[PDB]
């Protein structure tokens, strides 16, 4: 998929583990953010002039969308856990990292 | 500085920039805080093994750092123009800089 189709996908889950009711719902949904996010790191992003993959910026791109997995796995591990509202409020902490990529390249 | 003053300062400055009534107040909390990730920009993060300064990871913890600088003086145009609340709202969205490194590092 295309930048914009991934980021609301991520956008969207977001909200539906907000809404969740159940482990089941928060796992689905945070599965799919994993997939969106290790699609939306294969792009480039629109601002950057230099779309070099060695440059800095795009090792730090990138990065950025392994430190989200990351937070993403810890937040399945608590659903898997059947912790609901751990894993809803570890989802809830997710927001930084969005927030502050969008911040450095929008 | 040592790294808990230099954070202890960011800390107790954000909350100054919260409760001020005047531009002078931000900008003088602001002045402070851009020293301060100056400074702590010449420290390594104590779990991060690894503290050569060309390894990946310590170029990213410099790199933050000069977002947060890059964030403070966005704010410091606004407070110096007189734009108080702005620059207040300005402040609060350099939170999700100061949780991300956290979560990344810490
Ligand atoms: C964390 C869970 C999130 C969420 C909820 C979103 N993102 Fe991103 N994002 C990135 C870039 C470069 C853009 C610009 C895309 C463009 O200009 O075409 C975006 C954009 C968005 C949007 C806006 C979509 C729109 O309608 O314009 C939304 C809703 C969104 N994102 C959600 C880059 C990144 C990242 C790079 C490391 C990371 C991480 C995130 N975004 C994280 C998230
Ligand atoms: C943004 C404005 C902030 C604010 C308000 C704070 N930081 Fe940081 N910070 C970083 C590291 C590696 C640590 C660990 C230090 C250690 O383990 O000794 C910290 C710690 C803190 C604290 C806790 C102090 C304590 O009593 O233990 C506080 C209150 C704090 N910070 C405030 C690293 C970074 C960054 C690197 C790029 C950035 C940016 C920030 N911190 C940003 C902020
Ligand atoms: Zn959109
Ligand atoms: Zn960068
Ligand atoms: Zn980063
Ligand atoms: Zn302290
Ligand atoms: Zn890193």
């Amino acid at each position: 998929a295309d930048l914009e189709d991934n980021m609301e996908t991520l956008n969207d889950n977001l909200k539906v583990i907000e809404k969740a009711d159940n482990a089941a719902q928060v796992k689905d949904a945070l599965t799919k953010m994993r997939a969106a996010a290790l699609d939306a790191q294969k792009a480039t992003p629109p601002k950057l002039e230099d779309k070099s993959p060695d440059s800095p910026e795009m090792w730090h791109f990138r990065h950025g969308f392994d430190i989200l997995v990351g937070q993403i796995d810890d937040a399945l591990k608590l659903a898997n856990e059947g912790k609901v509202k751990e894993a809803q409020a570890a989802a809830e902490q997710l927001k930084c990292t969005c927030n502050h990529c969008h911040q450095h390249y929008r």
